């Protein structure tokens, strides 16, 4: 009935890319467990205030506390079309996600690490708006700062090279019982390579599969 669709890929990988290209071609909305969880941090909701606990410790926000927060937004998303970004992260996870809803697709981003590090090298932010800057698609106007305040942009923690390539191996390693799980049910389908251009015409075929393409009035 409706689409129940995950990309998973280590960080790097394109899964908020290939997300704005579904929403582009399908007006499907994408989800995110670190979207969900700044928003719980602005509202200062219970599960925020559980998941500022960790972050004033520098701590990381344990799985059980996102699958919590993930799983609140779901139940209350039941008559909508998902697209999880990065959800389910363990296998716990897509246990979790198994109780409320069927997984009808699952895409998974295999990408070299010369390519992650490339890409999030590349990539500034502007932190109180949250603004971002690809520098190969669209840097500043202005180098080195934000297009409407003109404050300096910053370079994410996790964008920078020894972060990017811990951050790949503990996702190789969380990530394999999950991609085995849902290989076995017949719902996953790989992409490798470089370029994200060169994945998306597969992707889009798999999607339009499912549910419908946009086109324009005039398109007839
Ligand atoms: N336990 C726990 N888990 C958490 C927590 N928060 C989030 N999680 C989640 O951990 C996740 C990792 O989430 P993250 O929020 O820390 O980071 P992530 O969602 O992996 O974001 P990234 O922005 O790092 O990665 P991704 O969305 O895959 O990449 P993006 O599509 O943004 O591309 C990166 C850059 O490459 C560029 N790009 C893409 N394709 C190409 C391309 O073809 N060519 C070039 N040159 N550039 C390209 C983009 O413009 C972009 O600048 C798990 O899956 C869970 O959802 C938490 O607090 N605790």
């Amino acid at each position: 009935k409706l689409l129940r669709a995950v990309i998973l890929g280590p960080p790097g990988s394109g899964k908020g890319t290939v997300c704005q290209r579904i929403a582009q071609n399908f007006g499907l909305q994408h989800l995110s467990s670190g979207h969900f969880l700044r928003e719980n941090i602005k509202a200062s909701t219970e599960v925020g205030e559980m998941a500022k606990q960790y972050i004033e410790k520098s701590l990381l926000v344990p799985d059980h506390v996102i699958t919590r927060l993930m799983m609140s937004e779901l139940e209350n998303r039941r008559g909508q079309h998902w697209l999880l970004d990065g959800f389910p992260r363990t296998l716990g996870q897509a246990e979790a996600l198994d109780k409320i809803c069927e997984v009808d697709l699952v895409i998974s981003l295999n990408i070299p690490f010369e390519t992650l590090k490339d890409r999030l090298s590349r990539r500034w932010i502007h932190p109180p708006s949250g603004r971002v800057y690809n520098l190969d698609f669209n840097p500043p106007h202005v180098h080195g700062i934000d297009d409407v305040t003109g404050e300096p942009l910053v370079q994410q923690e996790d964008d920078k090279p020894e972060a990017v390539a811990a951050r790949l191996r503990q996702y190789k390693d969380v990530a394999k019982p999950v991609i085995e799980l849902y290989k076995s049910r017949g719902v996953l389908h790989q992409f490798s390579g470089t370029e994200t251009n060169k994945i998306w015409p597969y992707v889009y075929t798999l999607f339009s599969n499912k549910i419908t393409p946009i086109q324009s009035k005039e398109a007839y």
